[PDB]
């Protein structure tokens, strides 16, 4: 496809340094939606502030995990049916550790921001569209995980 290459080449710059880009993604996330902050419960503490999240090794390990799932989605961009079953468990595994569904849209907007910031003009409207389609299929898979 056109779309599949737009994804792959955009993701290339990001995969150089997933934690750095993932940190943008999560900092944006809490900027948009500070109420997600308590859902990362790591040794019975809530982060008080967004920046607290940035000092948690477990939060950063979570950033790595997020980026690796998106990396898988990119590897399978031509056919995402192969990751559907995982993504559904991930969604289930989300709700099971407490996380809400609505907020995955906010993750998607955060991902787009991170790409846009990282790629600047190379992030064309068609890349945005393609990413929005890629990520949208991730979330649709994942949403099955909230059985229904
Ligand atoms: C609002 C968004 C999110 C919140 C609040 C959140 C929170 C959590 C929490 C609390 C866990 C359990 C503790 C941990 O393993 O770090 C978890 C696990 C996980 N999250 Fe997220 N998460 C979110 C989004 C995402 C997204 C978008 C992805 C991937 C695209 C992702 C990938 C994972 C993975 C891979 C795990 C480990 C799951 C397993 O046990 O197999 N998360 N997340």
């Amino acid at each position: 496809r056109p779309e599949s290459e737009l994804i792959r080449q955009s993701w290339r710059v990001v995969s150089r340094s997933p934690l750095e880009h993932g940190t943008v993604l999560f900092a944006r996330l809490f900027a948009l939606e500070p109420s997600l902050l308590p859902l990362f419960q790591y040794n019975g503490r809530q982060f008080s502030s967004p920046e607290d999240s940035l000092s948690s090794p477990e939060f950063l390990d979570h950033i790595r995990k997020v980026m690796l799932v998106i990396d898988a989605a990119v590897t399978n961009v031509e056919d995402l049916s192969s990751l559907e079953e995982y993504l559904t468990s991930l969604g289930r595994k989300h709700r099971a550790v407490g996380v809400r569904l609505s907020s995955f849209s906010t993750v998607g907007e955060s991902l787009l921001y991170m790409l846009e910031k990282s790629l600047g003009p190379d992030f064309t409207p068609a890349t945005r569209t393609a990413w929005s389609r890629l990520y949208g299929a991730v979330v649709q898979a994942m949403s099955r995980g909230w059985d229904g």
